[PDB]
DNA sequence: CTAGGTCAAAGGTCAG
DNA sequence: CTGACCTTTGACCTAG
């Protein structure tokens, strides 16, 4: 798993803000957290991430982030 | 100027799909790709693909991209 | 090692 | 439908 983002599945750059995730993931969460952003799911909530879908819904994507235990006091100023 | 779509001969706003293009080129070859659409040439399939011409013929604008080295592949899955 | 920065090249919108 | 004009993404690098 040290290989594989825990978020879209993606092949992992090592551990960011306490997960193995990818750069894209890293990234993402790191801009939310950064630019205080507020998102909104179109759907129900549940939109599937994965490599190829990870875009489709930033919501659920950055709920992805936090329940596999990214943290928001990992990114600094 | 190394700034000349390689389809159109517009002002090229940098490589879009692996090729160098406009920001009308770039659109167009997503909007095809996306929606999967199919064109017809009304003429002999040579029609001049040039910065006043281009929406002359949907078809020969394609065929350009693709021949220019457009990639298909490089089109993602649509956000919303 | 993993934190942050960069910027080419993806994305999107909406007036015409 | 087109394309000017805009925003976000992620691969890559470097400093701590
Ligand atoms: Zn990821
Ligand atoms: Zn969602
Ligand atoms: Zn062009
Ligand atoms: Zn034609």
């Amino acid at each position: 798993t040290k290989h594989i983002c825990a978020i879209c599945g993606d092949r992992s750059s090592g551990k960011h803000y306490g997960v193995y995730s990818c750069e894209g993931c890293k990234g993402f969460f790191k801009r939310t957290v950064r630019k205080d952003l507020t998102y909104t799911c179109r759907d129900n909530k549940d939109c599937l991430i994965d490599k190829r879908q990870r875009n489709r819904c930033q919501y659920c994507r950055y709920q992805k982030c936090l329940a596999m235990g990214m943290k928001r006091e990992a990114v600094q100023e």
